């Protein structure tokens, strides 16, 4: 039988699943270490390898990809989970190894990938602590051209340091950059913070889909980045007109306030109240 995992509920998705907004027709590019298409609880459309080494996108070696990915669009069927948007059209861009890491070069291939083939929205729960010219050009391209980029903030906070813990690509502007909370909506203590922070979303014990047809909880900010990717899908198969930048202003500023936003940014997405009209 088929589970709710709490983080679809605390956002308020089956608000909009009972309105009849899926993600339909929203095509969604998981920028991640590939996505098992095989999962029975998966519909993965089409997808391109940047990794010289792992050329078949469709194949997970770390998990991570397709842990993301059943967070956005796990199937609404008699298994397994569900994603925030189970209609949205799931493309896997590999750009990170078996091993959950990548070379900033096939993460900008795959970034280029979506844009050439009019992507809506980008989830990118990846990030590294140094940036890069060619990263935030490719990175602000995206954004210019209509394509909603969520990005995990970082899984650095759990010292407490000076200054901010966001990484990079989060860190850019052009950028949603995504914390986690657990489900009493409490910081992760592993969540990076900083003034770049820009929302929350579940990412602690997310339950999704895995390798092999399977099912496992992990925690991070690359957990709570599919939840904010998700709702983008949501809101636009049920205002497809809406702008990126509308998008991403209606997710910041319905969000539900839980503090200081240094380490909250405008707090937990709400997606029943974004796409609100
Ligand atoms: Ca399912």
């Amino acid at each position: 039988a088929q589970s709710v995992p709490y983080g679809i509920s605390q956002i308020k998705a089956p608000a909009l699943h009972s309105q009849g907004y899926t993600g339909s027709n929203v095509k969604v590019a998981v920028i991640d270490s590939g996505i098992d298409s095989s999962h029975p609880d998966l519909n993965v459309r089409g997808g391109a390898s940047f990794v010289p080494s792992e050329t078949n996108p469709y194949q997970d070696g770390s998990s991570h990809g397709t842990h993301v990915a059943g967070t956005i669009a796990a199937l609404n069927n008699s298994i397994g989970v569900l994603g925030v948007a189970p209609s949205a059209s799931l493309y896997a861009v590999k750009v990170l190894d078996s091993t959950g890491s990548g070379q900033y070069s096939w993460i900008i291939n795959g970034i280029e990938w979506a844009i050439s083939n009019n992507m809506d929205v980008i989830n990118m729960s990846l990030g590294g602590p140094s940036g890069s010219t060619a990263l935030k050009t490719v990175v602000d391209k995206a954004v210019s051209s209509g394509i909603v980029v969520a990005a995990a903030a970082g899984n650095e906070g759990q010292h407490p340091k000076e200054g901010s813990t966001v990484g990079y690509p989060a860190k850019y502007p052009s950028t949603i950059a995504v914390g986690a909370v657990n489900s009493s909506n409490q910081r992760a203590s592993f969540s990076s913070a900083g003034s770049e922070l820009d929302v929350m979303a579940p990412g602690v014990s997310i339950q999704s889909t895995l390798p092999g047809g399977t099912y496992g909880a992990y925690n991070g900010t690359c957990m709570a980045t599919p939840h904010v990717a998700g709702a983008a899908a949501l809101i636009l198969s049920k205002h497809p007109t809406w702008t990126n930048a509308q998008v991403r202003d209606r997710l910041e500023s319905t969000a539900t306030y839980l503090g200081n936003s240094f380490y909250y940014g405008k707090g937990l997405i709400n997606v029943q109240a974004a796409a609100q009209s």
